RNA sequence: GAGAGUCUCUCAGCUGGUACAGUUUUAGAGCUAGAAAUAGCAAGUUAAAAUAAGGCUAGUCCGUUAUCAACUUGAAAAAGUG
DNA sequence: CAATACCGTGTACCAGCTGAGAGACTCT
DNA sequence: CACGGTATTG
């Protein structure tokens, strides 16, 4: 017997169908073991498996890590009161056991409640004194009286604990950047430089202006209006700017072809500055770097808001701040109230449930909520000027710990913890002898590079130790090896070479790398003049020449450049063609160029004997990324360079790695010429061989020592499918693919089939947000400022495509309107009709599509001219992509040619996604194992590959309909049509097996791939007509007969029964919700930890339930503890699984059960399958909850009816015409279909009161349009959909979810077992139990 | 058809180092009039601690990804069964 | 057992490696 | 998000 598999592979669903010669479905007789009636059951081949979606690693990643910190955390405060152990046993031998009982309740308390002082009297004079910890951190910063050692631990501990981030490299003083006095030395450069156009600074209050709490440009205007004479975009101007944070461009300020764009914030700009210098020379460096100075500066003003000369804690000041103008506005605005709005002041200050003060501060109302109910309230009143100053400045009644304070570096902090040791160490000598190591609990970190501190039992850990004892943060340099660790965090995740796999690839950087690619490049390079009468290849000696005159001069070699500075200056050619490269070389020699300008000795760099050295040299740099360890590894060669040599060396910084290795570029050696490939780079005769053919030429050893270097352990098939690249959704798909179709040819007695058909599906309002502002900001616009818009708005995509456009048409140079943009275009670039693409980039905001030009092709090329500029000032604002921009600029280049038409439409047939064809390989090495008397692989199964448009027109164009929302059929259906569709077009064109199936004149292919799909229709239009039997040409065998296959094909849609299979999982992740509630009396709460009962401390609900468990078994009942049987539900959750599998009898006794029929328990998944009577089927959603579990088999007339009416997706107007009088003509079928529901909701579904709801709708909107009622009716579907209960809407009314929330019933019913497909069962009458 | 290097991007996956909030219990003596229910008023900004229960391998480590119908033999990994 | 309604930890930064989609140059 | 947990009302 002879079939095919077609494939649907998703990534909720696979579906699978076996067809016949005559693209039938068989049916069998399958075996259903259990204890029922039933021996045997009767199955079609077509089904589709349903799953969860697959879940990446992310969020377990980052888990992970909060638990690392955590960890972290709370070692740094032992190590802390480690430190201060004993002298505190001397001052107070409980105080540390208060702290850490502090959480529990005074009856679980063994010490006195009071944590610091264990007395109240004491303890509420400290809160007296010290109000907030910053008031205590002030205090022991700026007093010099001995201090209470318990104070001294609260300060340095509050610090530690809470240290803030690491941004920022080096040190940093608290008046180190003084916002006048940097503005002041700014001006002093400014004048140095321009003596004839000098500023007059006086009077200009630059503290008020640059510190206030205002957005860069507005204080940039502020302070360009106190300079008249002087505008925002001149060279003062542009300082200021590049010191607020903006992105000036210093072009038009120096004259510059080059566009200085100068942002602090990047990474770009140390270079971009330097190249800057490069142009007006370095007598402007010390005016950028005073404008540095001052960006610090105003940088720091953001976070300390207090003059730092009347304290060395302006932090903790200026949070003190916080708290007076608190407690000042508090108090102003309480008496406001009394006298101007007595009745609100009990819902403002005393009701938790509002969104007053009350709860701001006991309640769960946020800062920016409270501004939002307590705005209105201000602007009522009167008095309330200054509080709604403070208000919109987002600084009125602030409290000390919000979500800004992750501004503040660690710097800070450190400052205050240094001085409170400095002051105490006078009295205290532990604090003298241990003031360095306090200091680095709070600045030690452990390195990115190193990883977690493991011991031969962490998986993800890589760190190597230099001797085994315990890691502290004051032996890390010495325990940890800092560099082999450093050295295993790359080379843990850097490719080896492919050609000799136990090489490394050399850095992306390295000198020798970009040799070859020049080389490389360089040497299929052509030339022709006048006399001579064929294109040359440049000799080893011209390259060379090339080299050196060009390329170790020029960052970038033009095509220009390579005619005027070469072939004119060198072999006097005034006309040359040249062929191999265009415009300008892509390789270059940037490194070169970097060493030149860093150690300034060009000898050194084309010496040879210095290679080595060179080579290790960018290895460090690219290897590592502290400047400390790259210090250490080039100290080896300080006596080659100066000193100012080597600190700019060490600055200088290299990411990337190449894909070849060195012993492959300019090592290996071919036997008789004794040359390396880059020697035949360099010079190879007149044959000028690059890489490929010098790896593939067989008189040559470098293929031979390629193919010796190879190597071999072979991955499992999971193994294989989770080391691909995708998603790890569409991963699960695969495995799953794979699964079913073992299990298919086990159905089928071991035969393989003929083909197997496989067809792949397809594949945030934050990221939109900030491409936009960084677009903007970028562009320098303000369309912002005078258009607010939230993330959630972006989902629209006329809006986004207007912000991402700056508002503007991006085919005319005009403005565009928001409150008219459902008047306006959303235009594809490249028309649809040739690249099936909606994404933004393809898409464009236009007033008019007319005014792209004409649409059948790229826009044209006046719209080009018009509008080139516009498009790469949106392009560098990275507001359009590089591939948008080239798209829209295409008809300067010739538009589209036919052969890119051609392409486009075999692209819409031929699948090329590499994902399919690692499938397509799986599948293929799978099931042709054998091999030929050439040893040559034997082909017995073709795996063809798909695109959905195949088929999907072929529904279309043969009205075989599809609606996904009435059942899961769908994807069934969509494996049959694959199968079929493939299996015919192989037939039909042999030829094409080439690309369509796995393993080893434009014009003219347009009308064929166009026309490839024509054999299926009976008449063509664009008018000749076609057989009725259709078969291949050369073996004139069948492959199409249009007056019975069709037929086939409607009987196998129309098929009711479909083995759908919804794949039972156990349940894995978070224990529960994370929300910790407040106590409360319900056994419903979960304990945080083990002695913390929840009635008293709160806690967690909602667990998951991992899977549930059959028991049956007896339990006590009443006062008597009488034993009496039970069969039940118990939902084993996830925090119990691992005690349950120990030792399920002690957890179930423990659970209250007694006598548990061990050989009775029955672990059932969620999604489970009970069937309960005249077919109703329930799935396990839980110990106490139930899901739908039947399929709605809508019958075919019904849903091409649903299709046609409801306009789903067009074709001639008389078909048009055609299908709208089929739909009037079948009118009567709205009220079928009506009924259908009914009498599967009434036998199957059991919701009364929302199907009687429903009925009321339906025949409450019995006048509307056919086309709405339709659109409507797909809605209802939601009432029988397999799965969990949801809510749907009927035109206006809307429907809750009729909930199952009893699991009762499924104890009596039948539980089936299904394997993959659904076609072997075991079913299990549950009622025979108990 | 199957690929390779380079260039210009774009998207994705995987890992590591940190920070700020949030929440929970406790501590920040509420006062007065009332026997009480309650009414009037004062006050509020902060800290400690936990942040998956926990585990043994005891590390400044690990604990939410992937994988899973049923049945036999299996100790488990497996393999086999219509 | 009803319907029935409400609720669900979030944000930010820094460092790195890999594949792959798509346009272009050169090739097996 | 959905869709399972939870309390409320009855
Ligand atoms: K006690
Ligand atoms: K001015
Ligand atoms: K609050
Ligand atoms: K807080
Ligand atoms: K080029
Ligand atoms: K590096
Ligand atoms: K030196
Ligand atoms: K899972
Ligand atoms: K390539
Ligand atoms: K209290
Ligand atoms: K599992
Ligand atoms: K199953
Ligand atoms: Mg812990
Ligand atoms: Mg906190």
């Amino acid at each position: 017997k002879k079939y095919s598999i077609g494939l649907a592979i998703g990534t909720n669903s696979v579906g699978w169908a076996v067809i016949t010669d005559e693209y039938k479905v068989p049916s069998k007789k399958f075996k259903v073991l259990g204890n029922t009636d039933r021996h045997s059951i009767k199955k079609n081949l077509i089904g589709a498996l349903l799953f969860d979606s697959g879940e990446t690693a992310e969020a377990t990643r980052l888990k992970r890590t909060a638990r690392r910190r955590y960890t972290r955390r709370k070692n740094r405060i032992c190590y802390l009161q480690e430190i201060f152990s004993n002298e505190m046993a001397k001052v107070d031998d409980s105080f540390f056991h208060r702290l850490e009982e502090s959480f529990l309740v005074e009856e679980d308390k063994k010490h006195e409640r009071h944590p610091i002082f264990g007395n109240i009297v004491d303890e509420v004079a400290y809160h007296e004194k010290y109000p907030t910890i910053y008031h205590l951190r002030k205090k022991l910063v700026d007093s010099t009286d001995k201090a209470d050692l318990r104070l001294i631990y609260l300060a340095l501990a509050h610090m530690i604990k809470f240290r803030g981030h690491f941004l920022i490299e080096g040190d940093l003083n608290p008046d180190n950047s003084d916002v006048d006095k940097l503005f002041i030395q700014l001006v002093q450069t400014y004048n140095q430089l321009f003596e004839e156009n000098p500023i007059n600074a006086s009077g200009v209050d630059a503290k008020a202006i640059l510190s206030a709490r205002l957005s860069k440009s507005r204080r940039l205007e502020n302070l360009i209006a106190q300079l008249p004479g002087e505008k925002k975009n001149g060279l003062f101007g542009n300082l200021i700017a590049l010191s607020l944070g903006l992105t000036p461009n210093f072009k038009s300020n120096f004259d510059l072809a080059e566009d200085a764009k100068l942002q602090l914030s990047k990474d770009t700009y140390d270079d971009d500055l330097d190249n800057l210098l490069a142009q007006i020379g370095d007598q402007y460096a010390d005016l950028f770097l005073a404008a540095k100075n001052l960006s610090d500066a105003i940088l720091l003003s953001d976070i300390l808001r207090v003059n730092t000369e009347i304290t060395k804690a302006p932090l903790s000041a200026s949070m003190i701040k916080r708290y007076d103008e608190h407690h000042q506005d508090l108090t102003l605005l309480k008496a406001l109230v009394r006298q101007q709005l007595p009745e609100k002041y009990k819902e403002i200050f005393f009701d938790q449930s509002k969104n007053g003060y009350a709860g701001y501060i006991d309640g769960g109302a946020s800062q920016e909520e409270f501004y939002k109910f307590i705005k209105p309230i201000l602007e009522k009143m009167d008095g309330t000027e200054e509080l709604l100053v403070k208000l919109n400045r987002e600084d009125l009644l602030r409290k000390q710990r919000t979500f800004d304070n992750g501004s503040i570096p660690h710097q800070i902090h450190l400052g205050e913890l240094h001085a409170i040791l400095r002051r105490q160490e006078d009295f205290y000598p532990f604090l003298k002898d241990n003031r360095e190591k306090i200091e680095k609990i709070l600045t030690f970190r452990i390195p990115y590079y190193v990883g977690p501190l493991a011991r031969g039992n962490s998986r993800f850990a890589w760190m190597t130790r230099k001797s085994e004892e315990t890691i502290t943060p004051w032996n890390f340099e010495e325990v940890v090896d800092k560099g082999a660790s450093a050295q295993s965090f790359i080379e843990r995740m850097t490719n080896f070479d492919k050609n000799l796999p136990n090489e490394k690839v050399l850095p992306k950087h390295s000198l020798l790398y970009e040799y070859f690619t020049v080389y490389n490049e360089l040497t299929k390079v052509k030339y022709v003049t006048e006399g001579m009468r064929k294109p040359a290849f440049l000799s080893g000696e011209q390259k060379k020449a090339i080299v050196d005159l060009l390329f170790k001069t020029n960052r970038k070699v033009t095509v220009k450049q390579l005619k005027e500075d070469y072939f004119k200056k060198i072999e006097c050619f005034d006309s040359v063609e040249i062929s191999g490269v265009e415009d300008r070389f892509n390789a270059s020699l940037g490194t070169y160029h970097d060493l030149l300008k860093i150690i300034k000795d060009k000898d050194f760099l084309d010496n040879e004997e210095n290679e080595d050295i060179l080579e290790d040299i960018v290895l460090t740099l690219t290897l590592f990324e502290d400047r400390e360890m790259i210090e250490e590894r080039l100290k080896t060669y300080a006596h080659l360079f100066d000193d100012k040599v080597m600190k700019q060396l060490k600055r200088r910084r290299y990411t990337g790695w190449g894909r070849l290795s060195r012993k492959l570029i300019n090592g290996i050696r071919d036997k008789q010429s004794g040359k390396t490939i880059l020697d035949f780079l360099k010079s190879d005769g007149f044959a000028n061989r690059n890489f490929m053919q010098l790896i593939h030429d067989d008189s040559l050893t470098f293929k031979e020592d390629i193919q010796k270097a190879q190597v071999s352990q072979g991955d499992s098939l999971h193994e294989h499918i989770a080391n691909l690249a995708g998603s790890p959704a569409i991963k699960k798909g695969i495995l799953q693919t794979v699964k079913v179709v073992d299990e298919l040819v086990k159905v089928m007695g071991r035969h393989k089939p003929e083909n197997i058909v496989i067809e792949m599906a397809r594949e945030n309002s934050r990221e939109r947000m900030k491409r936009i502002e960084e677009g903007i900001k970028e562009l320098g616009s303000q369309i912002l400022k005078e258009h607010p818009v939230e993330n959630t708005q972006l989902q629209n995509e006329k809006l986004y495509l207007y912000y991402l456009q700056n508002g503007r048409d991006m085919y005319v140079d005009q403005e565009l309107d928001i409150n008219r943009l459902s008047d306006y275009d959303v235009d594809a670039i490249v028309p649809q009709s040739f690249l099936k693409d909606d994404s933004i980039d393809n898409k464009v905001l236009t007033r008019s599509d007319k005014n792209r030009g004409k649409s059948d092709n790229v826009p044209s090329e006046e719209v080009v001219k018009k509008m080139k500029n516009y498009w790469r000032q949106l392009l560098n604002a990275k507001l359009i992509t590089q591939r948008k921009f080239d798209n829209l600029t295409k008809a300067e280049r010739g538009g589209l040619s036919e052969l890119d038409k051609a392409g486009f439409i075999k692209r819409q047939l031929v699948e090329t996604r590499q994902i399919t064809k690692h499938v397509a390989q799986i599948l293929d090495s799978r099931m042709n194992t054998k091999y030929d008397e050439n040893d040559k692989l034997i082909r017995e199964v073709k795996v063809i590959t798909l695109k959905s448009k195949l088929v999907s027109d072929f529904r279309k164009d043969f009205q075989f309909y599809k609606v996904r929302e009435i059942n899961n059929y769908h994807h069934a259906h969509d494996a049959y049509l694959n199968a079929v569709v493939g299996t015919a077009l192989i037939k039909k064109y042999p030829k094409l097996e080439s690309e369509f199936v796995y393993g080893d004149k434009a014009t003219a292919k347009y009308f064929f791939y166009s026309n490839i799909m024509n054999f299926f229709k009976t008449e063509i239009t664009l008018i000749r007509k076609r057989p009725l039997i259709e078969t291949n040409g050369e073996t004139g065998e069948i492959v199409w007969d249009k007056g019975r296959d069709f037929a086939t094909v409607r009987k196998v849609l129309s098929m009711p029964q479909v083995n759908i299979v919804k794949k039972t999982e156990v349940q894995t992740g978070g224990f529960s919700k994370e929300s910790i509630l407040p106590k409360r009396n319900s056994d419903k709460l979960i304990a945080r930890k083990k002695d913390w009962d929840p009635k008293k401390y709160g806690g967690f609900d909602s667990p998951t339930v991992a899977y549930s468990v059959l028991v049956v078994a007896k339990v006590e009942k009443g006062k008597s503890k009488k034993l009496k049987s039970v069969k039940e539900l118990l939902g084993i959750t996830i925090m119990e699984r691992s005690s349950f599998e120990k030792n399920p009898i002690d957890f179930l006794e423990a659970k209250g059960y007694k006598e548990v029929k061990k050989d009775l328990i029955i672990k059932l998944p969620k999604y489970s399958l009970f069937e309960l009577e005249n077919g109703r089927k329930r799935m396990l959603a839980s110990a106490g909850e139930l899901q739908k579990g039947n399929e709605l088999a809508l019958p075919s007339k019904y849903v091409n009816f649903l299709y046609l009416a409801s306009h789903y997706e067009k074709g001639s107007p008389e078909d048009n015409e055609q299908k709208q009088l089929f739909v009037e003509q079948h009118k009567h079928y709205l009220d079928e279909i009506i009924e259908q529901i009914s009498e599967f909701s009434k036998r199957v579904i059991l919701a009364d009161a929302n199907l009687d709801k429903v009925l009321s709708a339906y025949n409450k909107h019995r006048d509307k349009p056919i086309r709405e009622q339709a659109e409507n009716i797909i809605h209802l579907f939601t009432l029988t959909n397999l799965g969990a209960p949801a809510a749907f809407k009927y035109f206006d009314t809307t429907i809750d979810r009729k909930r199952y929330t009893s699991t009762k019933e499924v104890l009596d019913a039948t539980l089936i077992h299904q394997s993959i497909t659904g076609l072997y069962e075991t079913r299990i009458d549950l009622s025979q139990l108990g």
